[PDB]
Formats: C-alpha cells, sequence, structure tokens
C-alpha cells in the first residue's frame, strides 16, 4: 500500500528482550547491526506481518540472532515493530533463532499465523557440518503462532522433534525459507530442507511436513534431491510443486502422490538462473480466473558471486512453459556478507487484490507495494 518503505533498519534499530532491557548490539548506538532472511504473511485484515533474523552482532550465520516481526495495518507505511521469538540465550556469542518460514491459515476456523525458526546454542559451525547424530543434540525447530492478528505469538508445543528422531537419519532440519502453504483441502503444508546423517550418501534432501491442526506434523516416506535445499513449495491440480535454489538454474520437482515421489515439473524447470552459489527465492501462485500463474523472486546476480544483485519478480506460465521477466525490483548490488533474499506475498481480501515483496537490501528489509504488476502476471496463462 505505500509503493515503498524500509521495514527493519540495519544499525538503526532497538529492541528490548524479555525483562524489558534493551539488547545492545552491534551497530552504531548499540543497535541491532544486520537483518536477514525476510518472510511475510499477510492476513485478512490486509495485515502485513513481517518476519526477519535480527542479528544483533554480525551478518554472519553462527552469530546471536533473535527473530524480529514487525506489523504494518496501513498498507505498509509504517511498522510496529518487536522481538517474536528469543534465543535461548545459553552462549552470547552464538545462541540464536533462525531463517523464519511463515503461514497464514484458517485452521478449524480461527485464522493463525505460524512461524518456523530453527535453533542453535553452541554450534560454531554451518548445520551441514554436524552430522554423526540423529538429530543434532544442539538443534531444534521451533514454531510460534498468533491467533490476534500478528499481535502475540506463543510456543506450539509440537511433535516435529519427535518425527525427525524417530525417521532416524536426519541430524537436522529447518523450513524452506519465505512461507508455506495451506492446501484445499484445509492442511498446513511447510516445505522443509534437511541434512541427513553422515551414512546417507545425499548430504541434502528437500521435503515437507504437514498438519491438521498445526500441533501435529508428519513427514512424507519420500524425499526430493537437495540442491541449494532452501525451497518453496505450490499447489497446482493435486501435485505439490516446488522450487528449489540450486547454483546455476533453479530446479522444480512435482509430486503426484503426495511425497512419495517427485519427478522434474518442466514448465518451471530450469528456468531462471540465479548464477554462482544460487540464492533462495519465494514462488507463490496467483489465480486469473480458472486457472493458476506462479510469481517468482530471486536474484538475476549479474557479477555471478554473493553480491546477488538484480532480485526481481517472473511470472511462469503453468501450461505453456514460458517465463518473463516482470520487474526488477532491486537492481543494485548486494551486500557480499549477505544479500538477495525475498518473501512475496499475495492476497485477495473481498475484491482487493495486493502483491507486496519484502527483500535484502545493504543489512536492511525493504517492503515494495507489487500490485501495479498484477495484470501482466494474471495475463500469464
Amino acid at each position: 500500500t505505500v509503493e515503498k518503505s524500509v521495514v527493519f533498519k540495519a544499525e538503526g534499530e532497538h529492541f528490548t528482550d524479555q525483562k524489558g532491557n534493551t539488547i545492545v548490539g552491534s551497530g552504531s548506538g548499540g543497535t541491532t547491526k544486520y537483518f536477514r532472511i525476510p518472510a511475510m504473511c499477510t492476513t485478512s485484515k490486509g495485515t502485513i506481518v513481517v518476519f526477519a533474523d535480527a542479528r544483533h552482532n554480525t551478518a554472519s550465520d553462527q552469530s546471536f540472532i533473535d527473530t524480529a516481526a514487525a506489523r504494518s495495518t496501513d498498507g505498509g507505511k509504517t511498522w510496529n515493530k518487536k522481538i517474536a521469538i528469543y534465543n535461548d540465550r545459553v552462549n552470547s556469542k552464538l545462541s540464536r533463532v533462525m531463517d523464519p518460514t511463515c503461514i497464514v491459515a484458517n485452521i478449524q476456523g480461527r485464522e493463525t499465523i505460524l512461524v518456523m525458526v530453527g535453533k542453535w546454542n553452541n554450534n560454531d559451525k554451518t548445520w551441514g557440518a554436524y552430522r554423526d547424530k540423529a538429530p543434532d543434540t544442539d538443534w531444534d525447530l521451533v514454531l510460534y503462532k498468533s491467533t490476534d492478528d500478528g499481535v502475540t505469538f506463543s510456543k506450539v508445543e509440537t511433535n516435529i522433534h519427535d518425527i525427525v528422531t524417530k525417521n532416524g537419519t536426519i541430524s537436522a532440519m529447518l523450513g524452506g525459507v519465505g512461507s508455506g502453504l495451506q492446501l484445499n483441502d484445509g492442511k498446513l503444508v511447510f516445505p522443509v530442507q534437511m541434512v541427513r546423517t553422515k551414512n546417507i550418501t545425499t548430504v541434502l534432501n528437500t521435503s515437507f511436513i504437514y498438519s491438521t491442526d498445526g500441533i501435529t506434523w508428519s513427514l512424507p516416506s519420500g524425499y526430493c534431491e537437495g540442491f541449494g535445499s532452501e525451497n518453496n513449495i505450490i499447489e497446482f491440480n493435486a501435485s505439490l510443486v516446488n522450487n528449489i535454489r540450486n547454483s546455476g538454474l533453479r530446479r522444480s520437482f512435482e509430486t503426484k502422490d503426495f511425497g512419495k515421489t517427485w519427478t522434474e515439473f518442466p514448465p518451471m524447470d530450469k528456468k531462471v538462473d540465479n548464477r554462482n552459489h544460487g540464492v533462495q527465492g519465494s514462488t507463490i501462485t496467483i489465480p486469473s480466473g480458472n486457472k493458476l500463474v506462479a510469481a517468482h523472486s530471486s536474484a538475476q546476480n549479474k557479477n555471478n558471486d554473493y553480491t546477488r544483485s538484480d532480485i526481481s519478480l517472473y511470472a511462469h506460465n503453468l501450461y505453456s512453459g514460458e517465463v518473463k521477466l516482470i520487474d526488477d525490483f532491486y537492481p543494485k548490488v548486494g551486500n557480499a556478507s549477505g544479500a538477495g533474499y525475498s518473501c512475496l506475498s499475495y492476497r485477495k481480501n473481498v475484491d482487493k487484490e495486493t502483491l507486496y515483496v519484502v527483500y535484502e537490501a545493504n543489512g536492511s528489509i525493504e517492503f515494495q507495494d507489487l500490485s501495479r504488476h498484477l495484470p501482466v502476471i494474471k495475463s500469464y496463462n
């Protein structure tokens, strides 16, 4: 609703802890140093809720991180901000909650916002390095929910750790990053990424977790190839279709048997190139009359490195396989310390359709209203 605003400003925000004391970060004046990994969910009231890692001290992934949330009830013009999930505070250099994935769903009639983040405390290396234990003793994946339109969040006591432990071949699991979905039948679905135990040949795989009530979750029996593992799933005709990060060309598979087997999905497979290393990207579907169109955001990465420039919006014709660049919304080189991530959000409330994007911009998280592009996108089918 505003065309563009700063949600969280690098070296310009101050948060308080659970006791009311300010969190003294490494930015100027003791502010939070950097923000990364934005996830956005819009409610039926039109409220925009944005989550992101508040990396207080450094952009580094192995550092002190809390999950910040920002809410706007005026179309993205102003934001009310606070911490939604605090890390455990076991280790002041490394305790962290990170990489949010959110869902906005009607669960049994109650509109709920779910946010899932991974949690670590003493691990000093990247998650992929811990493959001995099933699962890693330092790891956890926590789920919080809001049933009051994003004002308050509370932990959900779930069976996720149990399901992972029962499987016996997973060291750690994380959400796909960005947003998950509620299927036409009502089930909640979070795309996930996992690190397998040392015995498995494939270090990483992609899959999903599903639930009808948000409390008991299940993992399907099969697995999809990992690639760069961050991914999103869309529902198209009784198939679930994912769109996965990959260095070079992005990948896309479909499951017609609810997670047991996956085959390449031609309309979206290898259609967008993010260049060296790959980047997370956001994929959602938009209805157009009786059909569907997929909208996707990711970086063009013109420098072919970690600067991940030119974060853009693409439309994918799910019928013909055609792809078109709709708009290069952040046609700038990003900060190599951490850049290029994004999250799209589409909603039609009553008769009002909005398409919004949140993305990484030099340590800050920016917002843009892309609704103007809706007719062009909607024509792609």
